[PDB]
């Protein structure tokens, strides 16, 4: 009975402690000081680790007001994946963090080739109104377009242009063009320009991301330290979450629609999607009930986990269920289901709504 | 008696007509129908190249209200080489243009590593108080600052990272880092940006250069046709200046005081300055009197021309003097020492108060 997965954590667990990244559990003494508790995510050890947090936790916990922020690129449909994101920014904000997030639209056109128009839909239609849908309060979050935010923040990327070189941008990126040498100075604007007094003046930020996310967060670090005696910067603290596994084995991705559930995605849609999903079954009914289904690799087990089944008791049953012999991936699949059609029709009740208040959440850029 | 050196132009004007580049004399019926008579240095042939300054007359003939643009590095002191691209500048106010003066403290910041407050302080103390010295009109010229300048400018500036590639960047910059990659872009925004409404709407916008700046000219020229679609703008216009030739033989640089007058030497340095200039002078004054010195040589003589001696008559008598046997460098350097004395004297007399109102012409950066 470890249905909580530390095992494939303490593995890399070592290895990122290189990058200052520590077990998250470090700051659970911190979060009860703050009046805070636990998240699901966070008891599952589905958040494993963080940089900085309880630096966060700190201030928070004296009166400061702290931030959270993230980005989102507004290309394809929103997904469990952005889900996922979403979730984390949302249990902040319950417990009085200001939500920053920002639409990556001057990186959709450039680095992805996405029209104006277009980015600028999807990020209100497909991404704003999602997250209004999944519960991000509308009045006290602040979206804002990358294109569309104005002169100090603008400042940022043209002063922090001087301040990394060639040699350690292409190690985060690759080969790298001016679109994406301008993506990364943007991205790190993006996080550190909330700490500038003409955006709320928050020097205390968290930014929640996977692992492999973490170089850009380093360098975003280091221009905030280069730019000592230029304008004053906290280094941003971050959570690290495991990425959950699409349905197909592979990344969630809006590239592969089988991968993950749409959050539009019509319910006879989902279910498909869903009971064509990679499971730690058996070849027959009959092997299952006398060895067990293996929930580790399962990408029901991991929807169940991450999102359908809140409860710990639940699927901690369901854990246990597959593993003794006690449970066929079919009817696991039915209940994963279950889960989904109503948290799916809850949703898109709450849509067309969202849509009308999200084009009044933003000022959208004249071009 | 060709005073004026059409010699060496014809040479490169051959190869510069490959980039589309025209003898300015094509546009003198243009020039004439807009109701603007030629300027010394353009009857001179020191602006001896345009590109597409035909359609720029064609606009202001039929009403429209024109531009010009350049923009200025805030490092070292305000030199004879600034004072030529200033004197384009009153030329056109005052025929009309709108003028527009750029500040380059982003890449003053990024590329040359100048600290803000001084990039910010030699800007408006030593660029736009000796441009107004000069007589650029304090009231109608817009001067800005790069890193002060507003969203819509900023956008162009994004959405131009993704419509350029790192080797049409290389080709002009040699190796390439991101302070030089967001320079390239800046400047080209600082170019085009005029165009957009929130600016003034200037589509039709004339840039002062020398051919050798040609090539960051086709590139933001590129720009303006790749955003077709995205943003409409016109390919800027240009004219071509020959550089003036340093003291000692070499470019003029605050890097090399005695390779230049600054328009606040005090009498005695500049005359001293003046006075060790290289000529194409003789070995003794013996030699000069049977020969002759040789003025397409000599920056003395490029002094008189570009600035000392707006006569043409004055300025051709020195020439054929020079070459006649007539004339001795020593007295010929009086003679240019004695215009240079009385300029720079009126000069510093109206340069305390242009700092008072250069502050008031700006609002400079916050950080
Ligand atoms: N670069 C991200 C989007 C993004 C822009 N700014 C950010 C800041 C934080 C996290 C993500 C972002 C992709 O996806
Ligand atoms: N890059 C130039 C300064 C500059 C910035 N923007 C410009 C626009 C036009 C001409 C020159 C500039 C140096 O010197
Ligand atoms: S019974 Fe459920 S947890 Fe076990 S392998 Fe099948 S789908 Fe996964
Ligand atoms: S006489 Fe004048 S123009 Fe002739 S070489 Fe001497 S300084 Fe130059």
């Amino acid at each position: 009975l470890d249905p909580w997965g530390a095992v494939e954590i303490k593995d890399y667990d070592r290895l990122l402690r290189t990058f200052g990244i520590r077990p998250f559990s470090e700051v659970l003494p911190l979060l009860r000081k703050a009046g805070m508790e636990p998240s699901f995510l966070m008891r599952r050890g589905i958040i494993f680790g963080h940089r900085d947090f309880d630096k966060i936790l700190e201030a928070k916990a004296r009166g400061e007001r702290v931030a959270v922020l993230t980005g989102f690129m507004p290309s394809g449909k929103f997904h469990f994946g952005h889900k996922l994101t979403v979730d984390q920014l949302i249990y902040l904000q319950k417990n009085g963090f200001k939500v920053f997030v920002a639409i990556a639209d001057a990186e959709a056109f450039a680095v992805r080739r996405i029209g104006r128009e277009e980015a600028v839909r999807i990020a209100v239609e497909e991404y704003i109104a999602n997250m209004i849908a999944l519960g991000l309060d509308p009045k006290d979050t602040e979206f804002y377009f990358q294109t569309n935010r104005g002169t100090p923040y603008f400042r940022l990327i043209q002063l922090f242009s001087g301040k990394v070189t060639a040699a350690e941008m292409e190690a985060i990126y690759g080969e790298l063009t001016p679109a994406k040498m301008m993506a990364s100075l943007t991205q790190a604007a993006d996080i550190l320009h909330v700490q500038l007094d003409e955006y709320g003046g928050y020097r205390h930020v968290v930014v929640p991301v996977g692992a492999d996310q973490d170089p850009h967060l380093r360098l975003t670090r280091d221009l905030a330290d280069r730019m000592a005696g230029v304008v004053e910067l906290e280094r941003p603290a971050s959570t690290y979450h495991k990425l959950q596994p699409g349905l197909d084995g592979r990344k969630m991705s809006s590239s592969r629609p089988d991968s993950t559930i749409f959050l539009t995605d019509p319910p006879e849609v989902a279910r498909n999607k869903l009971f064509r999903a990679l499971t730690g079954g058996r070849a027959t009914a009959e092997e299952q009930r006398r060895l067990g289904g293996v929930p580790e690799v399962c990408s029901v087990y991991h929807m169940d986990l991450y999102h359908l089944m809140p409860d710990d008791g639940e699927v901690k049953h369901i854990y246990t269920s597959c593993r003794l012999g006690k449970i066929l991936c079919g009817e696991c699949k039915q209940i994963a289901w279950e889960k989904l059609e109503r948290f799916l029709a809850e949703h898109q009740s709450r849509l067309e709504k969202a849509k009308t208040i999200a084009w009044k959440l933003v000022e959208p850029p004249r071009f």
